[PDB]
């Protein structure tokens, strides 16, 4: 497995991306009962490739399994409309919506991704 970590509000987001100034970022939002963010695990964030690709990446992940109040204004904060959804930012803690993974994709996918969108690398 990667080894992310955890944020759960918006302000720990805001604050892990403040952390991680000159680094590239990625967030992984996850749910429990998301079936494609389960496949992302198991099938694309476990290929050893990837996981090289992401090896100066600095990981962050918000479990909305829940869905209360702070799950819902983080999803709301980051104009998210569903999952699974994968964020990328900047050395200088800035999305890049056009870098955003919207549905499944499989290790080879997700590499070319990685490739061709990811910012701050």
């Amino acid at each position: 497995h990667l080894n992310f970590t955890q944020i759960k509000t918006v302000d720990e987001l805001n604050q892990a991306l403040v952390e991680a100034k000159g680094k590239p970022v990625m967030l992984d939002l996850y749910a429990d009962w998301c079936v494609a963010c389960k496949e992302f695990e198991k099938y694309t964030f476990s290929d050893p490739q990837v996981q090289k690709a992401l090896a100066d990446t600095v990981l962050l992940k918000a479990n909305v399994t829940a869905n209360d109040a702070q799950d819902v204004a983080l999803l709301k904060h980051l104009n998210v409309l569903g999952l699974p959804t994968i964020l990328f930012f900047d050395g200088q803690g800035q999305e890049h919506p056009q870098a955003r993974v919207t549905g499944f994709m499989d290790a080879e996918t997700f590499s070319a991704h990685l490739r061709d969108r990811q910012p701050g690398l």
